[PDB]
RNA sequence: AUUGAAAGUUGUAGUAUGCGGUCCUUGCG
């Protein structure tokens, strides 16, 4: 039971789009409106991340949906990266890059 | 049969010139 709580026509199309069917290209859009409320047996529509991985196949499907979905946007990503770098070297800047050495996470309390 | 009868405070004329809602601050234990 993945009912949304959207108007019909864009939840029948949400749901069309969440079973690997379309590409839909913005993951936050996908993330942030269309939610894949799931009303698993014996209990109410949660909406916790627990239930979405269980409406996937596996936690590693939904890694690489989640990947692909991510990268679908590659040419729009470099554009706008060619441009802040531009902007970067205008403003007489100094520039350098690091790297994570573990797990990171940014935000992790905005509410939603 | 009176210091009386008579006479448009009226014409033109831009509240206008200058000015950054800005500074400080980890969404987190």
């Amino acid at each position: 039971v993945v009912k949304y709580p959207v108007n019909s026509e864009l939840a029948n199309y949400a749901e069309k789009f969440w079973k690997k069917e379309l590409a839909i290209y913005n993951l936050s859009l996908i993330l942030n409106k269309m939610t894949p409320f799931v009303k698993r047996r014996s209990e109410s529509y949660k909406s916790s991340l627990s239930a979405v991985k269980e409406i996937f196949k596996n936690v590693d499907d939904f890694q690489n949906f989640l990947n692909s979905v991510l990268r679908r946007s590659l040419d729009e990503y470099r554009v706008f990266f060619e441009n802040y770098e531009r902007l970067f070297n205008s403003f007489s800047s100094k520039i350098f890059s690091m790297r994570t050495k573990s797990r990171l996470v940014v935000g992790l309390g905005d509410e939603s």
